[PDB]
C-alpha cells in the first residue's frame, strides 16, 4: 500500500546508508532477553546450549517522519538488511549463533527500532554438579565487538531475564537467570566496552 | 512462452513489491500441516523432529491480472523470492527450519498464492512414555514472527492435520495430530499474536 | 572464444529467462538413474542414505540455434544458473539433498539439454532385516514439486537403474532396482502430479549366496 | 598499485567471461595432489576422510598481457571468482567437499593459471584391514565432470603423491600413494572422459 | 553523520579496490593471538578444536586521509567487505575455520587497519598423553596461503599469546603458548612462505 511504499522509498532509496555511531553521535541499545530452553549440556567439552530470543531496542533521528506526510502510519516492518542493526556478540560462544526467526525489525515515527532475533547459542559453561540439588551457574557477555562505550552504550530495562516462555519439560529447571550492564576492558584497546552478562544458575528438573 | 513472459514483466518490473501488510490494509493467511514423518527423539535434550509440508495460502490485489490481457493465463508458478510470503515461524524450534523443497509458489489472476514449503524442524518435546500404550503429546505454535493480529490473521481451513502421506513404517504411530488457531500475548508488546498450534499425540509403533 | 561468447551473448542476453512450463506449452523430462552407493543406514530413524547421480534430459525451441550462424558449434556447457531446470524434488527425503557435482549443463542446437546432478540423499527407509539372507526393499518418488501433468510429464528411457558403476566394497549389496513412471493425486489440487518411482533392494554384505 | 589495477581492469572489465575450452580451443589441465591426512576411517559406512591440497595448472591465450605495457608485472594473485576454474570433481565423494584455503589463483603474463585449493573429502572407501601390517589401498578419480578428452585433458607432471607435508602424528601411516591418468567412456555420452585416479595404501600408526 | 559518510564515499567510491600486495609495493602483517578455550579433543582422529581471537594489522597508503578534511574524524568501523583483508590461514585445519565475529575492521586515517576475527579451528593435534602432568604440544601455522614473503612478511608484538581471557573451566589448562615468525618452502615454488607459528603445551585440569 501506498504510502508505506512511499515511505521506505523515501527513508531508504532517496539516501545514504546510516554508517554506525561515532564519539560525535554516539547511542545506547536497550537489550533484554527470553530464554525459552536450556537444550543441551556437553560435560566432555564444558559447551551450553541455550535457546533464547533478545529484544534489541535502539533510535536513530535519520529514520524519523512525520505521520501526517505519510497517511498516519505510526511504525512499519521491514528486512533487517534495510538497516544498520548494532553488532550484538556473545563473547564466549564456541560455534556461530543459529538464527531461528525472521531478520525483520519495527521502525517506529520517532526514529527508535526494535529487532526480537531468536538464536540457539552454544557458549563456555562447566555443567558438573547440574545433577545436584545446588546446580550450576554459567555466565555469557552480550556487547558489542567493536565499538567502545563511547560509540555504543548498553542498558537493560530490568536485571531479570524474561522466564514467563521457559519450556516447562526442560531437562533444566532456571533457579535464577540475571541481564546486568558491565564494563570490560581488553587488551588491544583503553576505551572501555560495554556487554550484558546473562548470569543463569540451574539443574536438573536433583 | 510470450503471455506468460509479459505477464510476470508487467507484474514484477513495474511496481515497488507489496511492503507487506497494515493496519489498514491486513491480511489473513489460511494454514494447514501434511505430516509425512516423526524421524528423531533425543531424550537427552527434549527435542523431537518432524518432516512435514505447509500449505500457505494469502491474496493481495496488488497480483491480480485479467486474464483476457494475457493469453487466458489464470495461474502462474514463480519464485517465492519474486513476491512477498509471510513470516510464518515456529516459536520453539531449537534449529534452523531445513528446506526440502523448491522455493515456488503458485499466483491466481484473482491475487490468491499458494505456497507449500516441506521442512524438518527440531522443535521443544519431552518424548518421556512416547514407548507406553498412552503414547506422548507435544505441541509447537507456527505464527508470524513480526506482525500482530491486526496486520496477519490466521485460520485453518480444517483442525485435523492431513495424515494421508504419513510414513507406514515410521518408528513413531500418530494417535492425534490437530491444527487449531489460537491467540497469545508477549512481554515487548500489548497487541493479540494469532498461532496455529500443532499438537501431536504419537508413540512407539 | 568468438563464436560461442555470441552464440551464449545472443541466446541469454537478449530475452526474459524461460518462465518454465505451461498447460499451453507442456514438457517431458527424461530420468534415469546411476546407484554409486548405499552409504548408510539409521535403524533408529528409519533413514537410509544413497549417493546417485540422475541423468535429466528436456527440450525448448527457446535454446534452438542454426550452428552454421555460430562457427559450426552444435551444443555447448554451460552453467545450470544460466537455465531453467525442473524442480525435481525427492517426496520423502528427511535432510535437504547434497549436491556433489558441478551444477553444469549441455545445450545442444536443437534446444536439447542434458543435466547429470550427483546427490547424496537421506530418505525414509525402514532397515529392519538389512542383516538377512533376503534384506530389504525401500522407494522414494522423484518428481516436480509444484507442476502437475499437466505442465511436466516424465518418462524413463528404461525401467532398470544402472548398477554397473555401483561402489563393489560398499556396506551394502544391491540386488535389484527399478525406476519406474507413476501417477499420484494429493489433497490441495485435484490434477495428476508424475513421479519416477526409484525401489531399491538391497541387503548388508557378508561371500553369503542370494538364493530366493 | 596503479599498474596492476591497469592490468585487472585490462584483463576482467573488457571482454565477456572466457566461456570455457571447445573441442576448436581445448585445454590440458596439469594435476598434482599434497596429501597432509588421513583424518578419519568409518567401518559402518566405508567412507574415509582425507585432508590435501590440488595444484591445478591451465594456460589461456585471453589472459596473456605484455609485461612491457603494465610496469614489469609477470604475473599476479586475483580471487578465483575473476577467471575460469576447471571443474575438476572427485567421482565417488560422499559428502561436498569442504574448502580450507582461500579462493585465489595466480595467472602469469604467458597466459598460464596456477590455483592450489585445499579440501577435506569424504570417499567410498572400505577400511577392513587397516590395523594390519599390509594396511588397505583406496581409490578415488578425479576429473572434469561435464568435459570430454577432446575438450579438456588432464597430465601429471609425477605418478608420486607429494607426501612431504603428511601429517608425522597422523592415526595412519602412508606405504604408498600414486597419481596415474586414466581415460573411460560412461553410458550417457560418445566421447572419452579423463581422470587422475589417486591410490592410496595406508595402516594404523 | 555527514562527515563519516563523506570520508567513506571519497575512500571507497572513487578508486578501484587496493590489489593486494606486490613485489614492489610489499606489506607487513602484524598477527597476534587471544585463546579463550581448547574446547575439544578427538583422540580417535587427532584433531584439536580450539577457540580464539586473531589481532592482524597491516597499513595502505590508499586509506590515508587528513581528519581536518573529514570534521576531525581519526577512525572508523567498516565492514571488512569494504577493504582488502589478508589471506591468512591455519595450514594444518581439517574443516573450514567457524567465524565467531562480526566482520568489522578499524580504518586510521594513517592507512591503519585493525581486524580481530574471532573463529574456532579445528587442526591436527595428536592429544595422546593430555591427562598426564606433562601434557601435550601441539603446533599450527598461520600465514598467507598465495603470497610469498616478497609481497606479506608477517610479524608478532610479543612471542607470548594472550591468555588475559582464557576460560577458566576449559577441560584444558594450558602450560605455554606461543606465537613466533618462521620462514617455510612448499615444493610448488622456490620463494619462501612466512608463517606465525602458534605453539600450545596443555594438560587436562
Ligand atoms: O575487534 C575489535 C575492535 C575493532 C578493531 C580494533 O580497533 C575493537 C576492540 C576489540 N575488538 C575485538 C575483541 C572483542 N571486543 C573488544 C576488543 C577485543
Ligand atoms: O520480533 C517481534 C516483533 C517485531 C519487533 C518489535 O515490534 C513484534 C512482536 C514480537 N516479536 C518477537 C517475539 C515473538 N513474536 C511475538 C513478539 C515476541
Ligand atoms: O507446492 C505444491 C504445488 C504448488 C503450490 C499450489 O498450487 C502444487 C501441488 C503440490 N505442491 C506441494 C505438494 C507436493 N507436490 C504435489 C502437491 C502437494
Ligand atoms: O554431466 C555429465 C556430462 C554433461 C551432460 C551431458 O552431455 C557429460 C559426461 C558425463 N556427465 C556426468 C557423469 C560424470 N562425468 C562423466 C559423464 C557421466
Ligand atoms: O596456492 C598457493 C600459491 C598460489 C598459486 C601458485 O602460484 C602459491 C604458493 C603456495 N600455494 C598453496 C600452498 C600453501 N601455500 C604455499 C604454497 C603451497
Ligand atoms: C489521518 O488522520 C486524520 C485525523 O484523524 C484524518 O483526517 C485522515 O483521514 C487520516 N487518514 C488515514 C487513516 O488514512
Ligand atoms: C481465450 O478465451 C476465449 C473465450 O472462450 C477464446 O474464444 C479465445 O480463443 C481464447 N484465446 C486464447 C487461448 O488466446
Ligand atoms: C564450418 O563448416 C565448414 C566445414 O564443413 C568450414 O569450411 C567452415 O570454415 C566452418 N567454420 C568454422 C569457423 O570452423
Ligand atoms: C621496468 O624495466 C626496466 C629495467 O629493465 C626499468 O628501466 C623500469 O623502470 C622498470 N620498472 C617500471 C616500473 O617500468
Ligand atoms: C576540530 O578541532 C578543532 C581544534 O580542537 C576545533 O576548533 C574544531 O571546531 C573541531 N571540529 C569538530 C569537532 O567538528
Ligand atoms: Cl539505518
Ligand atoms: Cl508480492
Ligand atoms: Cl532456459
Ligand atoms: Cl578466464
Ligand atoms: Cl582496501
Ligand atoms: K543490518
Ligand atoms: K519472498
Ligand atoms: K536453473
Ligand atoms: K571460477
Ligand atoms: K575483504
Amino acid at each position: 500500500q501506498a504510502n508505506l511504499m512511499r515511505l521506505k522509498s523515501d527513508l531508504f532509496n532517496r539516501s545514504p546508508m546510516y554508517p554506525g555511531p561515532t564519539k560525535d553521535d554516539p547511542l545506547t541499545v536497550t537489550l533484554g532477553f527470553t530464554l525459552q530452553d536450556i537444550v543441551k549440556v556437553d560435560s566432555s567439552t564444558n559447551e551450553v546450549d541455550l535457546v533464547y530470543y533478545e529484544q534489541q531496542r535502539w533510535k536513530l533521528n535519520s529514520l524519523m517522519w512525520d505521520p501526517n506526510e505519510y497517511g498516519n502510519i505510526t511504525d512499519f516492518r521491514t528486512s533487517a538488511a534495510d538497516i544498520w542493526t548494532p553488532d550484538i556478540t556473545a563473547y564466549s560462544s564456541t560455534r556461530p549463533v543459529q538464527v531461528l526467526s525472521p531478520q525483520i525489525a519495527v521502525v517506529t515515527h520517532d526514529g527508535s527500532v526494535m529487532f526480537i532475533p531468536a538464536q540457539r547459542l552454544s557458549f563456555m559453561c562447566d555443567p558438573t554438579g547440574v545433577d545436584s540439588e545446588e546446580g550450576v551457574t554459567c555466565a555469557v557477555k552480550f556487547g558489542s565487538w567493536v565499538y567502545s562505550g563511547f560509540e555504543i552504550d548498553l542498558k537493560t530495562d530490568t536485571d531479570q531475564v524474561d522466564l514467563s516462555s521457559y519450556y516447562a519439560s526442560s531437562k533444566y529447571e532456571i533457579l535464577s537467570a540475571t541481564q546486568t550492564r558491565q564494563v570490560q576492558h581488553y587488551s588491544c584497546c583503553p576505551e572501555p566496552y560495554i556487554d550484558v552478562n546473562l548470569v543463569v544458575k540451574f539443574r536438573e528438573r536433583a
